[PDB]
């Protein structure tokens, strides 16, 4: 009985194995656009994903991670809210079993139909598991998607989801550029929170893109054909594995723009 997002192992139960769900800087958060306060010391984003090596895809039982050689500074992340230099390692999605919902960050209470996690952390502390440690450890870019038009460069991500339909499985997943999943305009909202699956530790910046990406509606749809399961329990379609809006508390959301 671990944890997952169904109706007896779902986010209103992680407290249970999980204290920390209840803390003070939790995701995600709805961002309340009127109650953002501009900040003009706030530098632009850089991010360097030129030298990016992406090294696998694999379907970890609650969502599918693509993996990056983290091993150097090849894709990097600087600038913003940020003191240093971030290095990619993963991302990953989340997503609904229909289009309204699927997001995990709102805007003035509108869910998106998935959400991309972009997952970076502070070189300064040496390796991701020192870094989760660290009030300043982690940095995620958090890009919403909407359903419309397809977005080219998400299509190789989709076609391999075939290959790794239940948990634990992997598949060899080279020269995949994550430029093409990014928006036009890189403004953002920035506020101190969580990583958004257990341990949910607080040890996350979060730098959430205004800008969403487009993705078509066939495309959402393979996302949505993936299982929670191992080959073959039961067959649990991957849906809906998003936390909900977390209280803001104490918390102060800035932005980029105005
Ligand atoms: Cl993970
Ligand atoms: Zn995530």
């Amino acid at each position: 009985h671990h944890w997952g997002y169904g109706k007896h192992n779902g986010p209103e139960h992680w407290h249970k194995d999980f204290p920390i769900a209840k803390g003070e800087r939790q995701s995600p958060v709805d961002i309340d656009t009127h109650t953002a306060k501009y900040d003009p010391s706030l530098k632009p984003l850089s991010v360097s994903y030129d030298q990016a090596t992406s090294l696998r895809i694999l379907n970890n039982g609650h969502a599918f991670n693509v993996e990056f050689d983290d091993s150097q500074d090849k894709a990097v992340l600087k600038g913003g809210p940020l003191d240093g230099t971030y290095r990619l390692i993963q991302f990953h999605f989340h997503w609904g079993s229909l289009d309204g919902q699927g997001s995990e960050h709102t805007v003035d209470k509108k869910k998106y139909a998935a959400e991309l996690h972009l997952v970076h952390w502070n070189t300064k502390y040496g390796d991701f598991g020192k870094a989760v440690q660290q009030p300043d450890g982690l940095a995620v870019l958090g890009i919403f998607l909407k359903v419309g038009s397809a977005k080219p460069g998400l299509q190789k991500v989709v076609d391999v989801l075939d290959s790794i339909k239940t948990k634990g499985k992997s598949a060899d997943f080279t020269n995949f550029d994550p430029r093409g999943l990014l928006p036009e305009s890189l403004d953002y909202w920035t506020y101190p929170g969580s990583l958004t699956t257990p341990p949910l530790l607080e040890c996350v910046t979060w730098i959430v893109l205004k800008e969403p990406i487009s993705v078509s509606s066939e495309q959402v749809l393979k996302f949505r054909k993936l299982n929670f399961n191992g080959e073959g329990e039961p067959e649990e379609l991957m849906v809906d594995n998003w936390r909900p809006a977390q209280p803001l508390k104490n918390r102060q959301i800035k932005a980029s723009f105005k």
